[PDB]
RNA sequence: AAAAGAGUGAACGAGAGGCUCUUCCAACUUAGGUUGAAAGAGCACAGGCUGAGACAUUCGUAAGGCCGAAAGACCGGACGCACCCUGGGAUUUCCCCAGUCCCCGGAACUGCAUAGCGGAUGCCAGUUGAUUAUCAGAUAAGCCAGGGGGAACAAUCACCUCUCUGUAUCAGAGAGAGUUUUAC
DNA sequence: CCTCGACTTCTAGTCTCGTTCACTCTTTT
DNA sequence: TTTTTTACTAGAAGTCGAGG
């Protein structure tokens, strides 16, 4: 039945097991010591032999659902996972980081300098200046003063420089291989090299990282790194009739390297689920409201005084056109103040226990009153009064649900 | 090889908005208040680093062409600069990285020449201690700031059986050796 | 009969356009 | 000539009881 992973006293991933009774007696015997609650690992506390039979790990690459599966040689299944990456958030978080940065460098230096210039009388006499900068053919308009040197001509990257979003995917894939190697004694590694010519979109960073992952996983398993092919995976899924399921593809990718695989049966049983939680959140501002709202009878009648970029709702300007000065003289303005996040908060991914004693993994902290989170939501979707909950462990990035 | 695809990373420049304040006008209610128009001034995660580096004007920036009466222009690429290299930093942290930036070296490489750098002149800081000196302090038109890990940190008993309560379920609590051994 | 409050319950968050540059992977041919 | 709507965290408004 269940498979209880085992680790040597020396901390060496030994073969797991499936005896159950002995895995309890041996816990009551104290001989052992839980090392993880899921997947259940038990480190022996009586140094014994550490024999470990050969195991193959089939990695099915992917940008949001990395799938892995360690299989015995006969073709038996000892582990099956389905990692859900956060690779789709990294790209957008960086676009925002850019806008934010460019704003800081426009509203806190450029303008300022342009303000201090006009004030000191140290500004272009024309007030504007077209400047054809080396590399461009169309000039750039500089108001009041010149432009901090633009650097876009010879910025060199190391060879094989991969973009933040791609690096992430790669590391992830490998970080998961390392977590699997701390529970089971992995020997060889099969990877399913994918292929998209480009001739629910994405499917791009994977094509760029597949090559680098293959190299990296060839040094992690020196002399033991094979590469299958989606096609083979399919041929297998019709040859051994593995019920088609995105998560049953890794078992197939892995069962390929196996030569005399006699006991190849679909790896039944729901596969473990791993969620990736961000490690650092250096953002401090939750919302800077940015809106001067007007309220005649306490109801918005002007979100600004004049429209803004993409502002659809009417602005005081429109109102003044529709109503009178006796009307505009009664309006009430209400601009809420910027809301800053609590940058030392138990971060989504932490492990906590409820007042009743249920252990859970923070998914999101909903609510705040008098400076105290109102509810800690679990990854299962239950809401617990934070005030009563207890902190146990911080985020680990890849966290099994 | 190009050719495209398909993502994703830089630097610099402009706006619409916004915040505060001033002046003025109008409106509306109690000299006052509220609101708006117009003009002006300042301000732009929380922060960390550093004391100056910003701006303006002017001059200087290789030989080699080649064209000019010349002056000069144009090409070129230096004994010029560099986003390039070597080293060292700031941001920077439990432990790392990215990015950006900075400081001395500049060989190759790579880039630029209306750029960049340097000089000159102008204009924009802060001065107090602890002790002429030294060590703090003060001081921006300095730089970086909304990216990625990893470690460590349990009130971590899973699975099978029985009993009890709830629960349409399922869930909760208690006890248990269930075939050895991770390999007879 | 309120009201004071422990909690529920629920909504909401900036945006666009200039002058350039980059590196990495697939495929076409 | 248009690439794709995500979602945690903060804070205001609301309800349910206390209770006196």
């Amino acid at each position: 039945m269940a498979v209880v992973y085992v680790i040597s006293k020396s901390g060496k991933p030994l073969m797991p097991t499936t005896r159950c009774g002995h895995v309890r007696i041996l816990l009551k015997e104290g001989k052992a010591r839980v090392v993880e609650r899921k997947p259940f690992t038990i480190q022996l506390t009586y140094e014994s032999a550490e024999e470990t039979q050969p195991l193959v790990l089939g990695i099915d690459p992917g940008r949001t659902n990395i799938g892995m599966s360690v299989v015995t040689e006969s073709g038996e299944s000892v582990f099956n996972a389905q990692i859900e990456t956060r690779n789709k958030d990294v790209p957008k978080l960086m676009k925002d980081r850019k806008q934010y940065r460019m704003a800081h460098r426009r509203l806190k230096r450029r303008c300022k300098r342009r303000r201090r210039a006009k004030a000191a009388g140290t500004a272009f006499e024309e007030g504007e200046k077209q400047r054809l900068l080396p590399g461009c053919f169309k000039p750039i308009t500089c108001k009041s003063i010149r432009n901090k040197e633009a650097r876009f001509n010879n910025r060199k990257r190391p060879v094989g420089w991969l973009t933040p979003t791609a690096n992430h995917l790669l590391v992830t894939h490998l970080n998961v291989v390392k977590k699997v190697q701390k529970i089971l004694p992995v020997a060889k590694v099969v990877l399913e090299l994918n292929r998209f010519s480009f001739m629910y979109h994405a499917l791009s960073v994977l094509n760029q990282i597949i090559p680098y992952l293959a190299d990296q996983l060839a040094d992690m398993f020196p002399g033991n790194f094979c590469v299958t092919s989606g096609q083979d995976t399919y041929l297998f899924r019709e040859e051994h009739g593995i019920p088609k399921d995105h998560y049953l593809d890794a078992y197939c990718i892995a069962c390929s390297a196996l030569t005399d695989a006699k006991k190849v049966s679909s790896p039944k049983g729901r596969p473990y689920m791993v969620h990736q939680f961000r490690r650092h959140d250096r953002q401090a501002c939750h919302k800077a409201n940015l809106n001067r709202s007007y309220y005649m009878g306490g109801k918005l009648v002007a979100t600004n005084r004049h429209k803004a970029m993409d502002q659809k709702t009417d602005s005081l300007e429109e109102y003044r056109a529709a109503h009178s000065a006796a009307d505009v003289s009664k309006l009430t303005v209400k601009h809420p103040s910027a809301q800053y996040k609590d940058m030392s908060r138990i971060m989504p991914g932490s492990i906590l226990v409820s007042g009743e004693g249920k252990l859970f993994t923070l998914s999101r902290s909903e609510g705040r009153n008098k400076g105290q989170v109102n509810y800690f939501v679990s990854t299962e979707g239950i809401k617990y009064w934070a005030r009563k909950c207890q902190y146990l462990r911080n985020n680990g990035g890849l966290q099994i649900y």
